[PDB]
């Protein structure tokens, strides 16, 4: 049992360029086995880190800044987490990596395609690898992005090992809004972990009470960590000044969804979603945050000087939350003296509505969340009962707008992520699950519900709840090529709830 709120929240340093000109910014990031202490009372933990850090360095760019990152593997040839050899079938290395800039409006060969992996020093490369140095032209709205490993059949492990980091796009136009900035703009990467007494990470090599059918190790369909970390520390505290802060909240956990509140009942102000500023600020007492979602929020500590306020969590993982463990994320202490006047603002009017768009609907895809069961008895989670390797069926035309209607007859929520694009949420609508399973027929049991205000901006990872049809609309561009869409519960993604998405150009 690890005592809460005894370590200061780390704030990862901003990565510095290896070279930089007006025309181009060039970075190098090397994946390394490293060691860091995750809590005061734990021995140091073995981890895989971008530049030896967990989380990796925060990367800061401007809109349209012409960025290059050479992501390099300098990792050991064997993994320290349990590899399931049965889920994926010219011998390949055991350890493979590839970096996805999540939310990036990125050319396809710089997107971190799962089969564009590489081993150490690029010695072996996957069949879709094209380049060492990834290109991020950043021709997109200011927003909270994040970067993480995306390698075929290894994503859950490589991310759990520590390969996650923040990437912020600043649009200079935003600066007139005078949102809290500099030291008052802080990323919060939330990752749940289970840690052994000797400090080493625990990741299960099989489900609990394994049928002796199962290979060993075997993938599991879900992972819930006993402990919550923010920016690489267990249940940390952050000293803040009694003023407005902006927080870039990122769910970088494998499976766990959070439902966040402040334990004094105080409110957040949501200013942004995955795809950038909301049209209007939204005052919220709590919010849901599934894997890979980002909330850009203001918290105003002005009236709370001296207080300790816990960022709390009501969502369970595999059970009800426990008040003494996973009900806690971190603790704010409003005890830092003001370094200057708070000149920041919490404005109402942030940006254009998505509905200012009037694109023609080129196509409507109906998609279902399902799966089968393998030789060993395990669930294999599938998008439209296709395997990753089946020929591509999601094939939007570049420059066109589609509506995707995602049908979820399963028992749980799935956070669905589309690469390249951000999209708008149209509505959700409940249906008869038994009927749909029995007949394939979709019968609605209620009217369509528009998105809550949090989802009236631009999203790239979206919760598809059980027993609902979710509809989204996306314009596919500006690049054509081979991308992916998938569930972002990593245990599902790897087996095998991920499909190719080809954006075609005549
Ligand atoms: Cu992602
Ligand atoms: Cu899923
Ligand atoms: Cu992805």
């Amino acid at each position: 049992t690890l005592e809460k709120f005894v370590d200061a929240l780390p704030i990862p340093d901003t990565l510095k360029p290896v070279q930089q000109s007006k025309e181009k910014t060039y970075y190098e990031v090397t994946m390394e086995e490293c060691t860091h202490q995750l809590h005061r009372d734990l021995p140091p933990t073995r981890l895989w880190g971008y530049n030896g850090l967990f989380p990796g360095p925060t990367i800061e760019v401007k809109r349209n800044e012409n960025v290059y990152v050479k992501w390099m593997n300098n990792l050991p040839s064997t993994h320290f987490l349990p590899i399931d050899h049965t889920i994926h079938h010219h011998e390949e290395p055991e350890v493979k990596t590839v970096v996805h800039l999540h939310g990036g409006v990125t050319p396809d060969d710089s997107d971190g395609y799962p089969e564009a992996w590489f081993s150490k020093d690029f010695e072996q490369t996957g069949p879709y690898f094209k380049r060492e140095v990834y290109h991020y032209p950043n021709q997109q709205r200011g927003a909270i992005l994040w970067y993480h490993d995306h390698a075929m059949a290894l994503t859950r492990l490589n991310v759990y090992a520590g390969l996650v980091g923040a990437y912020i796009i600043h649009d200079p136009k935003e600066k007139r809004l005078k949102l809290p900035s500099d030291e008052y703009d802080v990323p919060l990467l939330i990752t749940d972990r289970t840690i052994n007494e000797d400090g080493s990470l625990f990741y299960p090599s099989a489900p609990e009470n394994p049928s002796p059918s199962l290979p060993n190790p075997s993938i599991v369909p879900a992972f819930c960590g006993e402990t919550i970390l923010v920016n690489g520390k267990v249940w940390p505290y952050l000293e803040v000044e009694p003023r407005k802060y902006r927080f870039r909240v990122i769910n970088a956990s494998n499976t766990r969804t959070y439902n966040l509140s402040l334990d004094n009942g105080g409110d957040f102000i949501q200013i942004g979603s995955d795809g950038g500023l909301l049209p209007r600020s939204v005052k919220l007492n709590s919010f849901s945050l599934a894997p890979a979602e980002r909330y850009d929020i203001i918290i105003d500590f002005t009236a709370y000087e001296g207080e300790s306020i816990i960022l709390a969590n009501s969502a369970g993982c595999g059970g009800d939350v426990n008040p003494e463990t996973d009900a806690n994320i971190m603790q704010f202490r409003v005890t830092k003296p003001l370094a200057q006047k708070d000149e920041s603002r919490k404005p109402k009017y942030l940006a254009s509505y998505p509905s200012v768009q009037h694109e023609r609907i080129q196509n409507i895809r109906t998609l279902k969340l399902a799966g089968t069961q393998d030789e060993y008895g395990r669930p294999v989670l599938l998008l439209n009962n296709k395997r990753w390797h089946d020929p591509v069926t999601e094939t939007p035309k570049v420059g066109t707008t589609e509506i995707w209607s995602i049908i979820n007859p399963t028992r749980g929520t799935h956070p669905i992520h589309l690469h390249l694009v951000s999209f708008r949420v149209l509505d959700r609508r409940p249906f008869d699950i038994a009927r749909y399973q029995e007949s394939g027929e979709l019968s609605y049991t209620g009217p369509a519900v528009p998105p809550p205000p949090s989802e009236k901006g631009w999203k790239d990872t979206i919760q598809a709840h059980a027993g609902e049809v979710l509809r989204i609309a996306a314009t596919f561009g500006p690049y054509s090529g081979r991308y992916v869409w998938h569930c972002h519960i990593l245990e599902h993604e790897d087996y095998d709830m991920m499909r190719p998405m080809d954006i075609t150009d005549p």
